């Protein structure tokens, strides 16, 4: 169980329950906890501990959650900087 | 859009909002940089090896992907051209 | 004659007299106007009309100018977007 924080803002990434994908400041909230899936080719996947959905990004740059198991959107690549 | 690097250090010209310059090797924008928890030390970019869009989060609390890998604070425009 | 400016925050590059270099959003400061010029390679070198200094990145990552025509670290190169 991982969290996702952007280190510039001092913001988590959260997944709401509509399926909205926001950041925030409250590390007190359960929908910041996230787990990253291996997916055998290297990539992963991004879910949430509680909603359960995973996240993707749309293709015209929107980002939001959909507990779709099937979609590449949710394909993500992990890389160190 | 262009960017100045000095191909000696390999640094990137930068100015930042109080109007101080300065060199760096980040070449990407620190809103899509993420740091894992709990492990701590990296820093990682996470991209939708679907659309290759990055994800980011926005000061205001937003988030959204985009394909612009490097920081708008090294992004220099050349006039009149 | 070219002006350089950060789209970003709206600032063109500036080298005071003495050497240092800072941005600024004064589009009638004569500071501003640089010239490009090539390097016989594919690089170029930055200097100030007025002042007539060239622009360098230090290897400390800070930023100031020198009129010696002969200095790697005012060597540049520029990639676009």
């Amino acid at each position: 169980p991982v969290l996702l924080k952007s280190t510039e803002t001092g913001q988590y990434l959260r997944i709401n329950p509509d399926g909205t994908v926001d950041g925030t400041r409250d590390r007190s909230d359960p929908h910041i906890q996230f787990q990253i899936s291996p997916e055998g080719n290297g990539e992963v996947l991004l879910k949430s501990t509680e909603t359960g959905q995973y996240l993707r990004i749309n293709p015209d740059g929107t980002v939001d959650g959909t507990r779709d198991r099937s979609d590449p959107h949710i394909q993500f690549q992990i890389s160190p900087e």
